[PDB]
């Protein structure tokens, strides 16, 4: 009886075995929008990906992994409200049934269909583990999708879908530009939070772009025919990997515009 996204095993459950879920900076949030704060002395947010090292796609069985090698200083996140120099390990997404839904954070209460998570350590704790255990050992860039238009830049990732269905399958995915799946503008709001899946650590600097990106129905269905099962189980459609809105407990959100 592991955690997931149900009604017995949900986001309203996850407190049992993880009891920070109820903790005081958790992830996600409402962006209430007219209350986030301009903070003149933010900076723009640094996103070095030139040389990126994409390795692999992994179905973990709550999303996909898209990851890299986090070996060397290739693919950087600084700038922005960072101290110091955040390695990028993964991205993943988050996305709903629907349309109308399936982003974790929210924005004056609108969800997107999706939400990505570019996740990054900071390079001060040594890898990943460790960083995870520190109050700043994290920056996620959080990007949000809308159906419109495809992004030209994530059709590799949707086309690899089919060949890591199930839980636990993975394939070689190098070359993947992570580039590709950036906004124009990075204007963003930033906020301390949480990793938004157990085990729910209090260690993420969240940063959180304005702009949206367009993907394409298409693109989304394909997210949709994941499944959460392994295979040779009865298939459980990877929809609502989401974790709704949680209380902001009076942190202030951050404006960089
Ligand atoms: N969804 S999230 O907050 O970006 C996130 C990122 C990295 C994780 C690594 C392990 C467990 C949970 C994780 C959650
Ligand atoms: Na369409
Ligand atoms: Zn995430």
């Amino acid at each position: 009886h592991h955690w997931g996204y149900g009604k017995h095993n949900g986001p309203e459950h996850w407190h049992k075995d993880f009891p920070i879920a109820k903790g005081e900076r958790q992830s996600p949030v409402d962006i209430d929008t007219h209350t986030a704060k301009y903070d003149p002395s933010l900076k723009p947010l640094s996103v070095s990906y030139d040389q990126a090292t994409s390795l692999r796609i992994l179905n973990n069985g709550h999303a996909f992994n898209v990851e890299f090698d986090d070996s060397q200083d290739k693919a950087v996140l600084k700038g922005g409200p960072l101290d110091g120099t955040y390695r990028l390990i993964q991205f993943h997404f988050h996305w709903g049934s629907l349309d109308g839904q399936g982003s974790e954070h929210t924005v004056d209460k609108k969800k997107y269909a999706a939400e990505l998570h570019l996740v990054h350590w900071n390079t001060k704790y040594g890898d990943f583990g460790k960083a995870v255990q520190q109050p700043d050992g994290l920056a996620v860039l959080g990007i949000f999708l809308k159906v419109g238009s495809a992004k030209p830049g994530l059709q590799k990732v949707v086309d690899v879908l089919d060949s890591i269905k199930t839980k636990g399958k993975s394939a070689d995915f190098t070359n993947f530009d992570p580039r590709g799946l950036l906004p124009e503008s990075l204007d963003y709001w930033t906020y301390p939070g949480s990793l938004t899946t157990p085990p729910l650590l209090e260690c993420v600097t969240w940063i959180v772009l304005k702009e949206p990106i367009s993907v394409s129905s298409e693109q989304v269905l394909k997210f949709r025919k994941l499944n959460f099962n392994g295979e040779g189980e009865p298939e459980e459609l990877m929809v609502d990997n989401w974790r709704p809105a949680q209380p902001l407990k009076n942190r202030q959100i951050k404006a960089s515009f």
